[PDB]
């Protein structure tokens, strides 16, 4: 129990990716002419966090080199790192000779699989109050670089000599050739390694493609003839990696004043820009014969398909003391623990693995402190209530070896316990109706809370509004959603919406559908509360939605919620979270 | 041709360690500065004309102008601050009280107080000498013959 | 010419004596020491153009 | 601790050279033949850091 | 305790660099046509090293791998930096042109900041007492080496035929050729390790610009005509170390030898040559036309700047014992430690930590030595005073356990001392005039002796003159700082400068210049004493120097100056060092 406390935890991303999404338009040059067709097959995203937060320091210690702070480590290494990303599992491709007889123009075209451009992840906090700490991949490399130089002079001699019946001729020659040039090489890499920072709140990092940046790149050869009929893209300057599945590596660290009291949230957002190929050939045609120059089309658009999590911290959690805590227990009764109120006043209740206020912090004082305040703590003057601790020597307590009492310093005096009322006092011997017995130990109050999965996407204004008394969640929604709150003031966005107020207690789950809502961008498509029957109070389009991703996300039933997390802009929703029971 | 690291972000890397003498005394403040010199690129074409074509000659402008954007802080170092003494101090609890420790003044006189955590004056030194010592002063230390 | 210049650094700050009270004779001689330090376990955000 | 004093690399070599040719040119103007020789000598500085 | 002690300190050398050291000519050639300027900007001096010194091994071990010795270490490395050495903080240059029309000369020049020709450092002993034991840059480097041969042949066949209207045409053709070639490689340094130990007192280390060592190694062009006109100096081929700020790192360990007695001094002595660069370019004026070959002029004068410390090592001074010491108190008093005379008479006085005549030295034997004194052991036969140590059991001494008397071997009895006048005695049980209480413990006296500044220069006849016991000195010093002394008969130096004779006896400072003397050489140019109160005495003239170095070296008050450290040779005088207390 001298070891540095942790709690950590595991967090799942998933996402499938159904054909739609994928499926864009067949040729580009002639994008129109052909249709559409998917592009990728089975892509899949599944990943698995590790999250850990820590004090900097034991509690208590003084002066160590590390600074007293708080510690947030969001990271995956080896150790931990989920399935990963995939977009494709073969290279397939398609063949489109001339659309019309052509005179001069491009005219043999090919598309193939789809490719990743560039995979991003972006960490950032819901306030400022704490700031980054520190980040694995320190930072991209200041390249090292060689640079050669070669100078050279030449002094030939010739003596040649021909001989025939004409006449013999003979020749003498010199010849002095002077060159100079540079050399300049380095490396680069298939992935190139990007980071970058918004701010003392936001940074991310990127991987995007370096070698081959282009799709004219990747052009297996250089040129062929006018009639020369061959697929030119080839494949084997392809990392599978590149394409078919991956895995990340990130260690971030958040640090977090000791002074500061409250909650935040940290918010997560998971990233990937698909994009297919287009190469096509120009048949550029000099006047006697012609070549099907190939050049790239990258103005195909590329479309980040992403998913998004979270979590919170409350500060002022126990973990954050320093300290393994354990609890406190009337020994007289077979469960009786005590416990802290917010006021001060403490009761003898039923014991609790993971009851802060039951839970209490030793130190080499022999005081006591509470995990849920620092502030106050134990002392002997007046058993009724704790207070704001001090060097005041009352407040100390130390132990007997061999018995079940804790003992006070200011005069011997040992701590007793009526067998009834579970009040706690001060007396030099036991009495017929006050025990001695009392005992303690280490207990669990650091398993996290669960995981709150989100709904839409972490981008437009971040608010939480406290689930109201009216427990009815109040909606400026038609067959558009544009504004959510508790109550009919309380939306935050536009106005375009239908007003619809839903119950909230005695729903069983809520089916929240988003995508492509064609009133613009991608947002939350529709809300519908399966109440605890299963009955659906609808809210939105399930019409006006295309590539729609829906939950199913599950209570407890009549789960009183408490919070409403929006990430929301001036017009529409497309971020929701319930902050849970 | 550019690396990220010369554009969208980057992190810095160094130690200082100042030193100072042996027992000066006072005061002295550190003071850090950060600064980024900004500078965009302008590159342009010339018109190198010979009597056949004109070739467009590019040149960089390296004379464009230069803006050293910069920020700073600063801290502060007392050298009688009980850091530099060099062990770990205590208080001295009159234990017949709840809350009662010895403090020391400027002059000398001692006074029985309540207590703080954080009070060099009421802070002491033990030492191999068994003596105790003015955690706020090595020059200042405890002996029986006058206890005031 | 740029968007959301930002600037964030965190410095780690180190105030140590040289030697433990009253030692005598050891490697390092007597002296105050100041530290300043940026480096792996405390960088920060950074630099942004 | 400072700014980095490196490493340079440096190659010199000095060449030469001597070749021989022997060649018969055809016609219907009438055969001829030549015999030749090639004598080459360079210097060549190498820099690199 | 277990361990071996030591005794280190680190010793600051600084110097500023006005900018009238830095000033030169404005052109090579063109000597005063242009005039001069300064060519650096707040060039600077500062480093320190650092000075460790202990015995080889722990006193009494015997036989061990390290024979016995003496050791003084002198570093300069990770740890033991300094702040560096400076010269300037941009990059500079100035165009010139043709001063008069020219018909075949160079006319075209450049004016360049002044770059680090090389850096030096003079390690030297004030005698052969000592000698020079390691050094960490063991030696210059036996450079590996690179050596290619090739030996080739060609063998080539070729049918060429040619077709026209004029005649078929054929010929074939065999090429036979050989070539031998040899390739040598191998890698430099910008500024070269070289050491040069001088002789068995004196070592020298250097780094000396290696590769581009003349300015003409900047070139970026061969030549060009006159339409030309371009700083053709890169800096890019400059490293930042070689001009702006540089570290040294390198270490030296002086040795000892066991059974010497004395006293010596270490000198310190840092140097740096400093250089401009004078490149220009000849217009060969020839019939093919104006062609610029450039040249670099590295007959430029070339400048040395130094600087210089030292200090003291007195082989006698305990901390060569080996052991670390303890003191001896008759604690009947509250003060009171046995203090033993230069004779061997023996005191009971106030007890000082630093105290060498208060200080003992405990072995296996059970024995006890001053440290001032390694000849001397305590014997209950005459506790007057100590004796020559032998094997004389009665020499010998052993504390009984948990208790406060130390008592003698031969039959056991103990040490005692009358509460009054602090004589030691032998008996068997106290008395009542005679305590037994005698407790000690480890004493600090290993602090260094404070470093004495030095101002002028550390060359010339090096000489030790005891200040007279007037306290004041006698100088052969007129308009010219000639020759200095305690005395008129103790002048080192020549004879011209004229009569004087200041006082020494309670000086609180001198303003003391030297530097590029006017009238003649480089040495100590002008005094000027300052007393106690603060008035002046001067000798020499601040209006009779070139290039001033002036410094204002100051004291504790009323210090007893003891004897004069002089350097001058027989000519003038060199340097100055006056010994405090």
């Amino acid at each position: 129990t001298n070891t540095l406390p942790h709690v950590a935890f595991y967090i799942s991303v998933n996402r499938a990716i159904s054909d739609e999404e994928c499926t864009f338009n067949n040729s580009w040059l002639w994008k129109n002419e052909k249709g559409s067709r998917p592009f990728c097959k089975d892509a899949n995203i599944s990943l698995i966090y590790r999250v850990n937060l820590e004090r900097s320091l034991q509690y208590g210690i003084v002066g160590s080199a590390t600074p007293d702070a708080k510690i947030v480590r969001i990271s995956l290494d080896d150790d931990s790192t989920g399935a990963g990303i995939h977009l494709n599992d073969q290279l397939g491709y398609r063949q489109f000779g001339a659309s019309y007889t052509t005179l001069d123009a491009y005219f043999r075209e090919w598309s193939t699989d789809a490719i990743a451009q560039d995979y991003r992840f972006v960490f950032n906090a819901s306030n400022n109050k704490a700031q980054i700490l520190k980040t694995f991949p320190v930072d991209n490399i200041n390249e090292k670089f060689e640079r050669k130089e070669v100078s050279g002079f030449a002094l030939g001699v010739t003596g040649g000599v021909e001989v025939s019946g004409d006449g013999p001729k003979a020749k003498l020659e010199a010849r002095a050739s002077y060159t100079q040039s540079r050399w300049l090489t380095y490396n680069t890499q298939d992935y190139r390694i990007e980071r970058n920072a918004k701010n003392a709140q936001a940074v991310s990092f990127t991987w995007n493609r370096q070698q081959y940046a282009t799709a004219e790149s990747l052009l297996n050869r250089s040129t062929d003839a006018l009639w020369v009929n061959t697929y030119p893209v080839d494949v084997n300057r392809i990392s599978p990696l590149s394409y078919a599945s991956f895995v990340p590596k990130m260690d971030v660290i958040y640090k977090a004043s000791a002074t500061e009291t409250g909650s935040t949230d940290f918010i997560i957002d998971s990233s990937v820009n698909i994009r297919p190929i287009y190469n096509g050939a120009y048949k550029h045609y000099y006047v006697v014969g012609a070549h099907q120059f190939y050049h790239g089309f990258e103005d195909t658009p590329r479309r980040r398909i992403t998913k998004s999590a979270s979590f919170t911290v409350d500060w002022d959690h126990p973990v954050f003391t320093g300290g393994r805590p354990v609890n406190l227990q009337l020994a007289s009764f077979n469960n009786r623990c005590i416990q802290v109120d917010a006021q001060g006043r403490l009761a003898a209740n039923t014991c609790d693995s993971q009851q802060s206020a039951q839970s209490f912090i030793y130190d080499q004082l022999g005081r006591y402190v509470s995990a849920s305040n620092t502030k106050l703590c134990l002392d002997g003057e007046a058993l009724d209530a704790l207070q704001p601790c001090n060097q005041n020597l009352t407040q100390r307590w130390e132990w007997r070896k061999g018995t079940d009492e804790l003992t006070n310093v200011y005069s011997g005096e040992s701590l007793g316990h009526d067998k009834q009322t579970g009040e706690l006092g001060l007396y030099a011997s036991s009495n017929d109706a006050v025990s001695l017995r009392t005992i303690t130990a280490y207990t669990d109050v650091f398993n996290a809370q669960e995981s709150s999965p989100i709904l839409g996407y972490t981008q437009g204004k971040m608010n939480q509004q406290r689930v109201g008394q009216d427990h009815r969640l109040y909606v400026r929604a038609g067959a558009a959603i544009d504004a959510l709150g508790s109550a009919s003031d309380l939306l935050v966005g536009g106005n375009g919406g239908s007003l619809s107020s839903v119950d909230l207690s005695g729903v069983k789950s809520i089916t929240a559908t988003s995508g492509d809502f064609q009133y613009g961008g991608q947002q939350l498509v529709a809300l519908t509360f399966t109440y605890q029957d299963g009955r659906q109070q609808t809210v939105g389009s399930k019409a006006y939605v295309t590539n729609a991703h829906e939950d199913r996300f599950d209570l407890p039933a009549a789960a009183k919620i408490t919070q409403l997390k929006i990430w929301s802009d001036d017009w529409l929703v497309k971020g929701v979270q319930f902050d849970l029971n």
